[PDB]
């Protein structure tokens, strides 16, 4: 590891200046007492020309965002299929960094936005750094690279006044939605839950492009790359993320952390499907088009190898702020497709790093090292940390013994382009017309989801663009939306007063595909890490044992229990005025607390009415909720809160009640309290 | 015309361009065949996406989040017999400006309305040079020497191993900071104030903080403190408020400032100095050179000086207001600095860090940081140098240039001079003057100077911030420092945190009260032209919108923003319910046709449950002024639990009458008796 | 290593402090920036050639290029996080850096020359009165070589108003070259005083000449004169002078051609006999007259030279130049010719070849 090198510990010792003068650092030198500061105070200036130098150019995009370190674990040799060598044995492990992201919004701009988010994983290999730069969304807006600023643009804020932040509710997202058909299938992704994951750890990640694997024999073959959660899929509802956004713009980033810090590090099982070069059109559209997916029941999945991330970082700065991910780190048996996006990355990921580290050297940066030689003639660069011992860097030599030796397919274990591949034709800025089918695949995702699902994506269509304010352009993505669903147009079009077009069914079918819902995922295969909200009181002894026994048999099953008080004190973890119901997975209120929730009930310790409007927020948006211990009819009362509903649990028996909450906490959201249109 | 239409570019006609003007596309790339691979030698995409990749500069070490305008300065005065300064020299004399308002801590993503210091710095676009104020809301700092002031920053920035948390001092490390620096007790309690949560930049005074010079022609000076006064009022946002607006709306600052001044209502600042002899240094019972210190206005009036008005909005806000590069170094003739050792630091800090920023040297020539003067110097070459200099022999002295440019001083040139009655005695020391030592009394002044239900606030978010502090040492040495300004706070404070005030030191204890620093205590809002009223109709009865738009008409006349909220969009309807929120509103009415809307069995597809009600009821616990407007009040009332004979409740059928009650209320601005005090 | 070593006044140790000299002052700010500059980045300390050879222990972070990883994550002053690391440095604890404590400053804030500073030519003049007459001729003739390149009849005119009051006699002597007359001398400043260590010219023999180039002329025409050359080679070599034999072409024994050759190459010149043919009134091989001018530009510039073999007429006559001039040597026997040639090299310069005015 070149970071264990590069570790600094300032445990023990007195200050030095970067040069380990032994300084001071808290006053100024100055003429006199009460006199003007001298130029000459070196301590001063070289600690204030630091701090005047810390900040970087945040990333043109991604630029909010958190990573975690892990290791991954081949299942099996793979040479087979590939000549890679992080896949060439079975329990063969290679060192990880993973950065996860938002898209639009600057650094500081919240976790819980709607947006499509990064998963980009770094495989620290024994034959070089290989990068599957990837999102949680398996299909991409655009095309073509070179669109890629028109969309930015688009989604980012207004240029004049900034407005608005890490958000595509407002018109020049849309207009370029209406505008550039293509965006079609992101834009449902992003629409559903998707768009607003309840963690990192929640979601998976897709490499989008059809990638090559290529054997040393160099036949081909090609594959999309799936890292597959086994933490299970879920999502918040958008008004809970509008709260959480405000209470906590750090969520996710706090949730990984708090999960590897507990022993929780999370996992995916690295997949692919593999399809053969002869089936690039077999499916109905085109593999290079990175606005489709190949349905799971025409490619199923070939499980790789594990992911697991299960250290933070030691700083943030150095370490997740500068990791620096490329398409065009690629080791020998991967190789790239024409897919026209994937092929203008290539130039953008080498090119923006200059940008942000200022100069040519930032493979030198001790997060973007390989843990293997480097050999070559690159030289001299603003901040070069090497001393070359080859003083003929060039290529062909014989005063250097013609070292460093050219590899290639038959040399040094080289990387080789796919030796099957050809171009032909004319050198053009055209479309392929195999890329022209915008709507079917939208059709497709739509149809997969859940009534309740569907409604949640509709509404979420609803919320944005009832927020534009050009009626042209309003009018512009109904003429789009009804060319995936005449139903979805119809009902977006009546949040909005306009009508929708009239059917046009040329892209309409019924087709549905597997794994693509989150409602239909099922119960989560784990409950560990899940957040459970205990509501109690410090007026009673009775609410704080009942609120200890939960949380014994809670912390059990790996849950992570808060008990809330109108005070700390031993056993209460958070008071009422910090609390809120986007903290909970799930809220029990011991009936001890009952008092609490009346309507007449006031403090100054915390806002009016904070207990009850946690319960009902929690119930609100579709969460475990209920009442322990025998009065359990009393506070459902107050929050009308019906005691035979799904997801609402009553029980005097703790032992009871945690079995009834526990299974709720699998099944995570109670879709039944949402309203669906007729 | 803007100051700066001399640089502006007009893509409102004509074919794409090349950076060099070579027509060219924009759209697909150029590929070896329809289904080929990308050419290198594709120079309009390489072009483009190397300016994308390049869109991005370093955010500013501190305040990266904030928002700017253009203006006008205009002269109250000939100020010539206190000021050589030229921008002062004549009644009505007017001077172009540019502000940017900030927060602090936050990257340039996170939410306006974080708990913050929040900057307010402007530049003097005068006919002597540039001259810049940069100040902040808060006329005290939590430091007394530049030094300290990566301490201060690191300290309440986010966590570096995991960059949590985002905006926030309510961490382990800012409270630690406090508690071992009492020097930051007093901006510690404005902030802890509504003066860390001030309901728009608008409502927020601006400060210099430190004492400078008035520099006369004769070479005499006095001591100035500068205060920018708020025409439009002081006003706060409550905390619970606050936290839901940073997620539904992480852009109210700057979205209330653009909105201002496009509906004419520029806001406007006495520009006012308190003047002093430099004699009286150490005549108030602190020293002058002390930035955690006020001159109480009981000692030293204000002398309005001048009117800042802010009536444009930028043209591109990263031209204008990301790239503007403040200085107090932008110092002008007439003007001088004081050996305050915060001030004396920042003159290099300033200098130095928008080389970070601009990447090169040649900062001053971006549009923004011009002067609107002739600049004559023989500073040359650099990045980015956009000037071709005639002089061909640039350094003093010359006789190839005639001796040109010509030294200017006190007495030639109109040069600047540094104030000639200052002295420095004494060693060379790196020591603070124990006239420093005092870090209680003001704070204990200033808690003094609030009104009870304002004292209670700090109070909570004190109790608020100390109980997210992990450590049980760090939140017994805030207990400590706190209870050297108040017993009383140490010991409320203590309540929420479940330790034990320690006893009572009344070294600095005191009932000395000042004027001009309570919100709650300024009265009324001077005007309510901006402020905002939400109407909640609904469009199940046609006879609510009728009385939306009769009230609509009446509130408009009076210069009030409406929103009718309804469940869907149409004419006279500007948002739907989902969209809406109380956060949006300084007022919210309910139009009695539609009462239906807030009944506990109310549902629909087309808002999230109980959003109606919700929306009232968040308006009255936030303090607002609340109403029905019909006649028929009481269903709703219910319903909220809001007592018909309240402060701030208004029930009217007489529109006329509604609006008149109703506008006293938003002039009230806050019914402070819905808040319950220890 | 060269290119990016970052130097400062400002990297001082504890034992060391600045004076009041305001060319010191401003320096200590210049160093400090301009590496930002350079390095285009505030990290430039960790630039190997930059780093110390012991532990750095501060609360600096970030910036870009930062190679550092921080384990400390509560970085300010001060903190019980990290229990008060790390500790300030300073006279009474932990060798802090310390400005000297008897130092004070009293006035008025200025802008304003010490009039203690003011006497701009006393010193130039005890520097010049310090040289050797023959040093004095240099400096006058290497004003006079710029001074006449100037184009501005004023500005050459305000250089001899200066010069002058340093010295009427340099005025003199440079405006000669120029063609203007010196203005009238102004003694206000002159003195004849000297200082020790300042001449070049009087500094004596150099006490080792190790390293001095010995340019051996020889031709591949004739075996002997290849033969000469490897004998005063080894006899040379010996000694520590570095050696190069010169001819025609290359072979074993020859390290240049006379075509890359050039006086400039050498501290002392040494012609074998058996290649005096070639110091006479051409060849593809190299410029016409060369072997002849690297012995006679050799001679014109000071050096040493001089002819071993026993016959030096024919090549001494070529060149001009006498056989009983100081630093002119003419030995049959290596040893007795590397013996007193040596002694020419530390004598250095010859300076009785350059005229006076
Ligand atoms: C032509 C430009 C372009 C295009 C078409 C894309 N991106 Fe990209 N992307 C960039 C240009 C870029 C960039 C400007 O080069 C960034 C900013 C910071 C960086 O290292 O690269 C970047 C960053 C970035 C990151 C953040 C990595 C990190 O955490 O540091 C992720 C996850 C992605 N992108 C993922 C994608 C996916 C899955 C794409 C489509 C399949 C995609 N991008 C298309
Ligand atoms: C020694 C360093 C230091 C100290 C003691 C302070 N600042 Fe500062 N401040 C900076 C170093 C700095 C900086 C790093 O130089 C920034 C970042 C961006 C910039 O141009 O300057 C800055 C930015 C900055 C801005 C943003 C200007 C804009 O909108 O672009 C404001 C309003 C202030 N500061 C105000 C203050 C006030 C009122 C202080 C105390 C009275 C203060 N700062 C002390
Ligand atoms: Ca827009
Ligand atoms: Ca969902
Ligand atoms: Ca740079
Ligand atoms: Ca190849
Ligand atoms: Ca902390
Ligand atoms: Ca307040």
């Amino acid at each position: 590891s070149p970071l264990a090198a590069y570790e600094v510990d300032d445990s023990t010792g007195y200050l030095t200046s970067d040069v380990g003068g032994p300084i001071q650092d808290q006053t100024s030198l100055k003429a006199g007492i009460r006199g003007p500061t001298l130029l000459e105070d070196f301590m001063f200036r070289q600690k204030i020309q630091h701090f005047d130098h810390e900040r970087v150019p945040e990333r043109a995009v991604h630029a909010r965002g958190a990573g975690a370190h892990g290791t991954f674990t081949s299942y099996a040799d793979w040479s087979n299929i590939t000549a890679a060598s992080f896949l060439n044995a079975t329990g063969k492990q290679t060192p990880v960094f993973v950065r996860f992201s938002t898209v639009a919004g600057s650094r500081g701009s919240a976790d819980t936005a709607r947006d499509v988010h990064g998963f980009a994983t770094r495989f620290y290999t024994d034959e070089g750094n290989f990068d599957i730069v990837g999102n949680n969304i398996p299909v991409f807006f655009i095309q073509d690279a070179i669109q890629f600023p028109d969309l930015i643009h688009s989604v980012k804020p207004r240029p004049d006044n900034e407005i608005p932040q890490a958000a595509a509710a407002h018109d020049s997202a849309w207009d370029f939605f209406s505008q550039q058909p293509s965006t079609m299938h992101t834009l449902f992704w992003a629409m559903s839950g998707h768009g607003i994951p309840r963690s990192y750890r929640h979601m998976d990640g897709f490499g989008v492009h059809t990638f090559r694997f290529v054997k040393d024999d160099g036949s081909s073959k090609l594959i999309k790359w799936h890292f597959k959660s086994r933490q299970g899929k879920a999502s918040l509802v958008w008004e809970e993320a509008q709260v959480l956004s405000g209470k906590n713009a750090d969520f996710h980033r706090q949730d990984l952390w708090d999960a590897i810090e507990s022993g929780n590090g999370p996992e995916w099982d690295v997949c692919v499907q593999i399809v053969d070069e002869s089936q690039a059109q077999a499916f109905g559209f085109d593999l290079l088009d990175p606005t489709k997916i190949i349905p799971e029941e025409y490619a199923p999945l070939t499980k790789l190898g594990l992911l697991k991330l299960d250290r933070n970082p030691t700083n943030y700065f150095a370490e997740t702020e500068q990791v620096m991910f490329q398409p065009g780190h690629i080791v020998r048996g991967i190789d790239f497709t024409e897919d026209p996006l994937l092929q203008g990355r290539l130039f953008s990921y080498l090119d923006t790093q200059l940008n942000r580290n200022g100069g040519p050297n930032f493979e030198q940066l001790p997060i973007n090292m390989p843990r293997v030689p480097i050999h070559n003639n690159n030289r001299d660069g603003a901040g070069q940390m090497f001393i070359h011992r080859n003083k003929y860097p060039y290529t062909p030599n014989t005063l250097n013994s013609g070292y460093p030796r050219q590899a290639n397919q038959n040399a040094g274990r080289g990387f080789f382009t796919a030796p099957g591949r050809t171009a032909s034709g004319a050198l053009v800025r055209e479309v392929s017309p195999t890329f022209n089918d915008h709507w079917s695949q939208p059709r497709l995702f739509f149809n997969s989801l859940t009534p309740v699902e569907q409604q949640f994506l509709v509404n979420a269509m609803r919320f944005e663009i009832s927020l534009v304010k050009s009626e042209e352009v309003k009018k512009n993505v109904l003429t789009q939306l009804n060319r995936v669903s005449h139903d979805v147009a119809v009902r977006v079009a009546a949040a909005i007063g306009l009508g929708a077009p009239d059917a046009d069914d040329t892209y309409y079918h019924n087709n549905k595909t597997a794994g693509v819902s989150i409602v239909g995922s099922g119960p989560l295969p784990t409950i560990k890490t899940l957040r459970v909200g205990i509501l109690a009181t410090t007026s009673e002894s009775s609410a704080l044992d009942q609120a200890a026994q939960l949380r014994t048999r809670l912390e059990k099953d790996g849950l992570v229990v808060t008990v809330v008080a109108e005070t700390l004190r031993e056993g209460v973890d958070q008071t009422y005025s910090t609390a809120d119901a986007t903290g909970f997975d799930g809220v029990v209120v011991v009936d001890g607390a009952a008092a609490l929730f009346a309507s007449t009930a006031s403090s100054p310790l915390f806002p009016t009415g904070r207990p009850l409007q946690i319960f009902v927020d929690a119930y609100r948006w579709g969460k475990p909720v209920g009442v322990c211990g025998g009065k359990s009819s009393e506070v459902l009362d107050a929050a009308d809160v019906p005691e035979d509903g799904d997801g609402v649990y009553s029980e005097e028996s703790v032992d009871m009640f945690v079995e009834e909450f526990e299974k709720g906490l699998a099944t995570f959201r109670f879709t039944d309290r949402f309203a669906l249109d007729s």
